[PDB]
């Protein structure tokens, strides 16, 4: 009992593992449809951009997924469900690269593009579709898990600090590796809330961001890496939601830019369309001289 | 030469005082035909706000204004220039509660407003009208005046930590006087910035978004208000525009109000109005539990 937008999540507890069996046939039912209405939005491309092969190739990948999902039986006892479990499980694998053979298959289908607000559309239906599948899938794999602190995969006592934390040693390896150094991050506000919510969409944004505000910190202090300003980020816990904001001395944003940064990483754009999707948002405030504010909010869960 | 939207400051120099009669002659048709422009805006008003006294009191300081500037003759030389500025001061005078006289006269009459896009859009016209009229007349007032990095109302040589330093000490002792304190204000960034300005704009927003970052602050912060978080000015210059950032600690505005605080003091609605009039904007970013962060761009002179 909760949910995603229009989906839902299942939190129960059965020691017959009776909420197994009821989880498993919603997603049975719910998983056909919503792959379908994927398939849908491959058959409204522009014919010239639905014909490149890689995207051809996504577009195929989904019609199979769609096979496999509704030549699957109904889940009638627990061995069904286990064997359900496997299929999905492997069709989650088949589709992890989906994001990245999309962004591949529409850069070489670049010229062909006329309407950008068309396939914009497209990228953030699918993309935006794709995650609320994916954790929906994932949440029902995790209720076979006995880990503490999870029902599936709602934390029910996450600490955005944490989060926040295990993603910027993330970011600052990776900027490391890269600059030799990599800005201090300092974690402000609300530091010590913890609240159950779903770890995985902010999984996805917080890496982007962080790399985000790394990279621009350190791009525009080339001549002192080993002496780069903070990134500041600050942590707002409401009833209604949880802000994070993002600030880096990278120098902003500039007008130029403004426009094309929101837009088809390829990260940023995707960041937004999750947060969105899951009733939140995604802004950006420029300062164009000093740096840049990111302000991540995303509702409680409820 | 030298412009806000549609309208032209005049940067000139006559030791005759040829610019001035020039200066004069453009203001003296420009003005009535503004004038009567405003008042088109009161004869469109719905008729039971119109009706208003203290509204039709304004509608009449208006016809006044434009009988008074079309009754005065043509300016031919440096002594019609010279009452025509006595004039134009008389006025200037006589309008100066203008905006607290349509705020005033309008709350009487909120119970027949039924149409809020339209009495916004007439306010927000209204409102952004004067300021152009008021900050053209000034400058051709100024004109007479011999003050030294100063163009007419255009100051050459503007450092906006000193205006924000300015209007800080006001808000200071306004806070002071009303809560036993203040919060103590710390600016960053582009400290050292200057460049040619007009002042003017910056003399009505400042105070306005001063006096909110430090309410904001004493108001959340009632059991210690001898030790409050300081309010945190950015300033970023760059070629397009200036921004000018004010962070407070003050606990944020509520989601619940969001809305209700950019519309009609009464001086923030008047302040965003006015930003955008200039071609820059003002814009509010709400950490609910923590605090706000409003951001003030106005484009550069040119
Ligand atoms: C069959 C599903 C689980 C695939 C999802 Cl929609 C994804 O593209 O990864
Ligand atoms: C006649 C002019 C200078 C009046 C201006 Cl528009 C104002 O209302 O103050």
């Amino acid at each position: 009992v909760r949910l995603t937008p229009t989906m839902m999540l299942y939190s129960g507890r059965s020691q017959d593992g009776s909420h197994l069996l009821k989880s498993g046939r919603y997603l049975q039912q719910e998983l056909p449809v919503r792959i379908a209405h994927r398939i849908k939005g491959f058959r409204s491309l522009p014919f010239i951009i639905g014909c490149n092969p890689t995207i051809l190739h996504v577009h195929e990948l989904y019609i199979r997924a769609f096979q496999k999902l509704t030549d699957f039986p109904p889940i009638k006892d627990q061995a069904d469900e286990a064997q359900y479990c496997q299929l999905v499980r492997q069709l989650l694998d088949d589709h992890k690269d989906v994001v990245t053979l999309l962004a591949e298959g529409l850069r070489e289908s670049r010229k062909h593009i006329e309407d950008e607000k068309l396939v914009r559309y497209f990228l953030d239906k699918t993309l935006t579709s794709r995650l609320g599948i994916r954790m929906l899938a994932t949440h029902h794999l995790a209720l076979h898990e006995d880990k503490p602190d999870f029902v599936g995969i709602i934390c029910t006592r996450l600490s955005p600090k944490k989060i926040i934390e295990k993603w910027v040693d993330f970011a600052r390896r990776l900027c490391e590796h890269k600059y030799g150094n990599a800005p201090r991050v300092r974690i402000n506000g609300h530091v010590a809330a913890r609240f159950p919510f779903i770890p995985m969409p902010l999984d996805y944004i917080l890496p982007e961001l962080l790399k985000n505000a790394m990279r621009a910190t350190m791009e525009s202090h080339l001549d002192t890496p080993y002496n780069v300003p903070d990134v500041v980020i600050t942590i707002a816990n409401n009833d209604v939601d949880l802000i994070i904001r993002i600030s880096d001395r990278g120098g902003g944003i500039a007008h130029k830019d403004l426009d094309r940064v929101m837009d088809y990483g390829f990260g940023l754009p995707t960041s937004r369309a999750y947060a969105e999707y899951l009733g939140g948002s995604l802004q950006l405030q420029s300062l164009q001289g000093i740096g840049t504010d990111v302000y991540l909010r995303l509702r409680h869960i409820d």
